């Protein structure tokens, strides 16, 4: 199956020499990039087109930290001006009733806003499972939706965390080229679960070949409780690993992920909102740790709306650090070609001839984007967070003309809200 993408006014390739084409497109077989460049030089037709002539098209995002089944726990109202501590109190109470189709409809819901924004590949961090749920639950959901997903299997406490993190790695995790599906190993953090789990889940992944990720340096509380001489004697440095929020990591530790290529996941939203803190990402980048984005869970953003998050890391190493902290591109770059290095993959974050079929539109015709046309790359992050018009993953399209279109959508969200609604029912 072709496909063909024609006339972009303006296509960020995020390639070697980090082109950006005007009227451009790309050529795509089945789920995978075969040429980019001026349409002229492309292919004039292939069994779908989309002539996208007024649109800035990009890279899909990449969204690198997540907790998913909190969407159907958004501003509730212990939890609105709650410090971390009754944040958490509050919202357990709530979660402990979790249900399997919870989480698949949660999970459907999250990734419908996060493919409505621009995000095509997503990690999440589902710790906890309640009722009979499993990680299982929310693999579904992706398969349904059409959303590259790494699924994590998160855990707090433990001899049946190994057991499950291992059946699910065997069962789903494919580590082939344009995998729709990846495994990744993930306590909740290193307070959360006994050192010793902490190991066997080090040699656990790496015996499969597979990621680490788990929360680190979140606050103030962490550190005097240091994290990363912590993480490093555990094991859990390297490529194949990658960190949430670090917005307390000290210059050493950044040192370390730097030269070790441990990842860490900005989620500058969440950082504010729950009041953590100004991540150093400017020193983080200038020292050489591999960067990228996430939106965190939904209970402490609380929205996922991806350009949004673009923007909000500009804006936040801006107040902190000013104006040359970090340019449009800079942060164009940490949500995609950043995201793509944290989950350990080179087959996306940049639209190139053997790279998977994973891209974004925006239509630049809004009021929103008037009069920042002299720069519409730029104009995507310093404009207000817009909407895309399409939204491409694995060479199906998935949004279109900012509507789902791998499944009905309407249905699902008023299931989500009812299913919101009984469970805080239950818990009240
Ligand atoms: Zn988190």
């Amino acid at each position: 199956k072709t496909l063909l993408v024609k006339h972009a006014d303006v296509l960020v390739t995020m390639d070697d020499t980090r082109r950006e084409l005007r009227d451009a497109g790309l050529y795509i077989e089945d789920n995978r990039i075969v040429a980019v460049g001026p349409s002229a030089e492309l292919p004039e037709t292939a069994d779908e087109v989309l002539d996208l002539r007024g649109h800035l098209v990009i890279p899909g995002l990449v969204n690198t930290h997540h907790h998913m089944y909190q969407s159907l726990t958004r501003a509730v109202p212990a939890a609105q001006n709650a410090e971390l501590f009754g944040w958490l109190t509050n919202l357990y109470k709530i979660w402990a009733h979790l249900t399997p189709e919870m989480i698949e409809v949660s999970t459907l819901t999250a990734m419908a806003e996060l493919l409505q924004s621009g995000c095509t590949t997503s990690s999440d961090h589902l710790y906890i499972y309640p009722n009979g749920s499993r990680l299982d639950d929310s693999i579904g959901a992706a398969q349904r939706i059409g959303m590259r997903f790494h699924a994590s299997r998160g855990a707090m406490s433990e001899p049946d965390i190994l057991r499950d993190t291992q059946r699910l790695i065997e069962t789903y995790h494919d580590e082939g080229r344009y995998a729709m599906l990846r495994v990744v190993v993930a306590p909740c953090s290193p307070f959360s679960v006994s050192r010793d789990l902490m190991r066997d889940a080090a040699v656990l992944a790496r015996e499969y070949g597979v990621s680490l990720h788990t929360h680190l340096a979140e606050n103030v509380n962490d550190i005097a409780y240091t994290p990363a001489e912590y993480a490093e004697d555990l094991g859990w440095v390297g490529h194949d690993v990658w960190h949430a929020h670090c917005v307390q990591l000290d210059d050493a530790g950044i040192g370390l992920f730097a030269r070790t290529g441990t990842g860490v996941a900005h989620c500058p939203c969440s950082n504010m909102r729950l009041a953590s803190g100004i991540a150093p990402v400017k020193k983080m980048r200038l020292a050489g740790v591999p960067v990228g984005l996430g939106v965190d869970g939904s209970a402490s953003n609380d929205g996922a709306q991806m350009v949004a998050e673009v923007r909000q890391a500009l804006l936040l190493q801006r107040v902190g650090f000013g104006p040359d902290a970090m340019t449009a591109r800079e942060a164009l770059e940490i949500a995609t070609l950043g995201g793509a290095k944290v989950l350990n993959r080179d087959d996306i974050g940049a639209l190139k001839p053997g790279m998977a079929a994973d891209f974004a539109a925006f239509d630049l015709r809004q009021p929103l984007f008037a009069g920042a046309l002299h720069d519409p790359v730029a104009a995507l992050v310093f404009c207000a967070p817009s909407q895309t018009a399409y939204t491409v993953v694995n060479g199906k399209v998935v949004v279109r003309e900012g509507r789902l279109a791998t499944l009905d959508l309407p249905p699902v969200i008023e299931r989500h809200n009812a299913l919101a609604h009984a469970l805080v029912e239950a818990a009240r």
